[PDB]
């Protein structure tokens, strides 16, 4: 019996972990270069599932709801500003550690003030379960068109649907 609250905290935990392992390969590697590539097919996905399932599922919150979207605009800004950086740049890994600093913060701010839902939501044991049962199969559903677009369109292309 999963619910929606560990859906999100174990994609937290694999989204920082590749953020870690990105940070240990060596800069403009194979290894790190498809890493990255991983890790925007898991942030394009865990967005989305956020956006589309569980923030309107705790949209009794108006104020922390607002804030959360507003940090997703974080993110996406500041990947904006990495992207504009290839490896091969001397500036890259500056980047690459203020990108990680916002990400980390997104997941560090959202459960501080998200996870659980916060007082002003009413949803019950059940419906957390139930909830998180729709957001780990929209999570497979999501990773599937997100591979699509990577490998059909690709980098570029995932990067808009952000
Ligand atoms: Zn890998
Ligand atoms: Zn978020
Ligand atoms: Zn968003
Ligand atoms: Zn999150």
């Amino acid at each position: 019996m999963v619910n929606a609250y560990e859906v999100l905290k174990e994609h937290h935990v694999v989204i920082k972990g590749l953020g870690r392992k990105i940070s240990e390969a060596p800069v403009n590697s194979e290894e790190r270069h498809a890493l990255f590539d991983e890790l925007l097919i898991e942030l394009d996905i865990h967005f989305r599932i956020e956006d589309d399932l569980y923030y309107p599922a705790l949209s009794a919150a108006t104020k922390l709801i607002a804030v959360a979207h507003a940090e997703h605009r974080q993110v996406i800004d500041q990947l904006s500003v990495l992207l504009r950086t290839p490896q091969s740049e001397p500036g890259y890994e500056d980047e690459w550690n203020s990108f990680k600093t916002v990400l980390e913060a997104h997941a560090d701010e959202e459960e501080r003030d998200m996870i659980p839902a916060p007082p002003e939501v009413k949803i019950t044991d059940a419906e957390l379960e139930e909830l998180g049962e729709k957001m780990a199969a929209r999570m497979e559903q999501y990773r599937g068109s997100a591979l699509y677009k990577l490998r059909t369109k690709g980098r570029a292309a995932l990067v808009r649907s952000l």
